[PDB]
């Protein structure tokens, strides 16, 4: 996902907030 969260949330569809990145079903995309 590549994005950050700001708080635990993220733009990216599907990107859950991870180690300040957003991951899709863990893949830091």
């Amino acid at each position: 996902c590549g994005e950050t969260c700001v708080g635990g949330t993220c733009n990216t569809p599907g990107c859950t907030c991870s180690k300040n990145k957003c991951t899709r079903n863990g893949l830091p995309v």
